[PDB]
């Protein structure tokens, strides 16, 4: 049945504990919805050809930009415009969802 | 500055009470993230050329299909494949997010 394809975020987060390792949970056209557990600092990087979306599901995420840091709480999102250098970070474990093209 | 671009779902949902009237809260490439308040039944329809994502933020949503029904709670999502007829319904007010091409 179609109900089996209803995705529960909490159920999906329970399946892995590894950090900085996105899990694809759904596809929409040529885009993917990915769950990630993060802690500590990522690296400075950019996506030259696409905007990237961060939705915080649980915890507190920071994203460093060249002149400022932004803070995202649970129930908040941000669109990183294409070509913009950034470095995601989390003081404690943070549960996020990323949406971007395949 | 850039913190002004952080989107809080509760803050956006509090800006309107009108039902079945999606409000665009963000854009990712040629896609839109839209918030909607729904209650009662919609109509049977399809999107021939695109998948459509529903994410329930608060309440309970039912989506009727021609052969079966699914139920989504807060913290759950479903991808309606392109060309598939469906009719969203909510017994009580339900807060949702829809993601699809502009
Ligand atoms: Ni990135
Ligand atoms: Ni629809």
């Amino acid at each position: 049945g179609m109900q089996t394809k209803v995705i529960n975020f909490n159920d999906k987060f329970s399946l892995f504990n590894q950090h900085w390792s996105p899990r694809v949970i759904a596809e929409m056209n040529d885009y993917q919805f990915k769950l990630v557990k993060v802690e500590g600092e990522f690296v400075w990087h950019e996506h030259a050809d696409t905007d990237e979306v961060f939705i915080v599901m649980e915890g507190t995420l920071q994203i460093a930009f060249r002149d400022q840091n932004i803070t995202l709480q649970a129930g908040e999102m941000y669109v990183i415009p294409k070509g913009v250098e950034h470095k995601p970070m989390a003081k404690e474990e943070c549960k996020i969802m990323i949406i971007e093209p395949r």
